[PDB]
């Protein structure tokens, strides 16, 4: 097919199907959403150059938006402006650090960005956004209400690549090495290093040094620092949490972006599979059903033990995290731990 056929089979299938959001009718039409939205380029959709250094800070002229980053099972949406932005000097390392918006940007898988401006009944919804190698959406932004509308267009213009284009090139998927079998895992040395862990940024660097898995290692820590938990009592940890008003963090991401809310959560629903919260700054889209495993995890640090709660889907990657809120130096809530342990273990 071409990217005219492909931009003309999606309408085609969005006619039949309105409730088909891009992701899922790129699958149903055997492409990358990246894909799909090139096909869009010189109808609504502008490509943006790579830039990562100047288009992320840029995005702050935009005012109050809504980032939207999500993983197969659950999506988060947080709403301010977009600040305060830092990329690293080798420009692989993003961050914005802020009381709403508050992302890791691991900018080396990024891809391809495109802006753009989808007419609406009346208006034109505007969105920024951004994919992997393979086509993968990593991270969105999304204009709102209360955005400086004014910003877009010169924002577009001085980031607007040179070749417009509609095609999207992809590489094939990097390498997997194979999981070793748990036996074949230094159970006393990891956890050695776990006990000795001094700040939970470091709990990556840990297991590439043993090269378990991460559900791995929390199944060969032991019931001191890591304990399996009934998948649903998530929701009910949420639940709970909503009904106390204790100031949370709730971390999503994929392999290229952490996005991070903190703070409480108040307005909690239920529809089908999916557990939702639905505040006004914030809302997370949690598909229950998509949990193969939840861990009640707790890691020593600097600023003493913390506590988190782990949810894992079949193939063994992070849907959910959560923590409670605090500042590097201050140790956890009491609250917080007590929550997170008042849950039985399996
Ligand atoms: C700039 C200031 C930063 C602040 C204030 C911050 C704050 C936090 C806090 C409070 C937690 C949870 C509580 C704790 O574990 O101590 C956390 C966890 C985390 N942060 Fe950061 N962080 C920062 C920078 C970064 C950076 C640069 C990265 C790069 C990836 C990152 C990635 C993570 C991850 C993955 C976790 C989850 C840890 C786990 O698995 O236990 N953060 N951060």
């Amino acid at each position: 097919h071409s990217p005219a056929e492909l931009y003309r089979a999606w309408q085609d299938l969005r006619a039949e199907r309105p409730q088909l959001r891009a992701r899922d009718a790129a699958a149903l039409l055997q492409v990358s959403e990246g894909e799909l939205v090139a096909s869009r380029v010189g109808i609504d959709a502008v490509r943006l150059r790579p830039d990562w250094a100047a288009l992320l800070p840029a995005l702050g002229e935009l005012g109050p938006i809504m980032a939207l980053t999500r993983n197969e099972h659950c999506v988060h949406e947080r709403k301010g402006p977009y600040r305060e932005v830092t990329v690293s000097a080798n420009g692989q390392m993003g961050l914005v650090v802020s009381p709403d918006i508050d992302l890791r940007l691991f900018l080396g898988g990024w891809n391809a960005v495109f802006a753009i401006a989808e007419e609406t009944a009346r208006g034109t919804q505007r969105s920024i956004q951004v994919f992997d190698q393979q086509g993968v959406a990593v991270h969105k932004v999304f204009l709102a209400e209360a955005s400086d509308v004014r910003a877009w267009e010169p924002l577009v213009e001085r980031l607007r690549a040179a070749e417009q284009d509609a095609v999207l090139a992809l590489h094939e998927p990097r390498a997997p090495a194979a999981a070793l079998v748990d036996a074949q895992i230094d159970a006393a040395a990891l956890r050695e290093g776990w006990a000795a862990l001094k700040d939970t940024h470091h709990f990556h660097a840990l297991l590439k040094k043993h090269g378990a898995q991460r559900t791995q290692a929390l199944r060969l820590a032991g019931g001191e620092w890591a304990e399996r938990l009934d998948n649903g009592d998530l929701a009910k940890l949420f639940e709970a949490a909503a009904e106390s008003g204790l100031p949370i963090m709730v971390f999503v991401g994929n392999a290229h972006c952490i996005q991070i809310h903190t703070g409480p959560v108040c307005n909690l629903k239920w529809l089908d599979d999916w557990f939702n919260v639905l505040d006004p700054e914030f809302n997370l889209h949690l598909k229950t059903t998509g949990i193969a495993e939840l861990w009640r995890v707790r890691k020593p640090s600097t600023d003493g033990i913390v506590t988190s709660w782990e949810a894992f889907d079949p193939d063994g990657e992070l849907i959910v995290q959560l923590f409670g809120a605090r500042k590097p130096g201050e140790p956890e809530r009491d609250d917080w731990r007590e929550l997170a342990e008042s849950f039985k273990a399996l």
